[PDB]
């Protein structure tokens, strides 16, 4: 004989980035 | 009599994840 | 004998995406 | 007396994934 | 002797692409 | 006393799929 | 009579996750 | 025969990031 | 006053997979 | 003055999706 | 007199998803 | 008055891995 | 008067996600 | 006046790593 | 009348979290 | 003149590790 309400919200983010750059130069004379 | 080398190596990753929930609860009479 | 009434709703967003480039060059003389 | 080589590799990936789920209940007499 | 609905849906949507694009050329004298 | 070499390779591939699922029912007298 | 080495390699990585929930109940006669 | 609300909220926020980098010149004569 | 049970449950299972190699070799005399 | 060069690329891709769905109510009194 | 170039290319990728859902609903008095 | 039970249950798994393997190798005499 | 270059390039990258909710809710007197 | 009782649980589990091992040899007579 | 270089680069990293939250409100009189 | 009770708990673990390991070794004759 009673008025109840329940308001449950979950949010999630999550953002994972890499970069990974190698270059070599050799030079013989 | 020369000998010259040269390499480039370049990688890279973009991992994004997103998550959302919404929960509502409604009692009467 | 009462009103009930319940709402749920769930969204899920994942977006992942992966880009390499890799290139080599040798010049002998 | 010389020689050249050159290469080049490039690859990229893509992935998108969305979900969506709704549940409704309503009761009442 | 009540009254109930319900109602619920589902929707998943998938996308997923790759390309590849590699080259070499060498030249001798 | 020379040559001269070239290969070229290019593949690309993109693939969607989408699915909807609905459910509801409503019971009363 | 000589010979040269530079090679150089360069990395980095950055992650961040953000959560928030939200909840609140009610209740009354 | 009362009313009562409860409100509840929590929220978090991580950050982390690195980069290293480092090279190699080698010279001989 | 009556009794109702309702059961409902959804599974989705999904599985990608590729492979690519290539290789090339070149002989001069 | 002769030379010979061979190139060979195999790819191979394998993608599968497997869903099931159950949904079962039952109503007495 | 002579110049050998060879180069061996191998990459793999396998992505794996599965998603479950469970809901159960019971009225009585 | 009455007797309500409501279960709700979801479970996600994703798992996703790539493997790249690239070498070369060149000879001049 | 010979000359040889070998380069050896690995990467692996594992990605493991799990989520998981319950939900139970009963309502007498 | 009547009883009520809900119970909710959220867990997540996120696990994810990489490696990266690159080598290259030299030599030169 | 001899050279050789010999480089090596090893690069490993290891992210997990977990997140858990429990909830419970009753109400009777 | 009801009795009420609620009961709330939040707990989180966040595991990161990172190893780089790098050398370099050459030889000249």
């Amino acid at each position: 004989h009673s008025q109840g309400t329940f308001t449950s919200d979950y949010s999630k983010y999550l953002d994972s980035r890499r970069a990974q750059d190698f270059v070599q130069w050799l030079m013989n004379t």
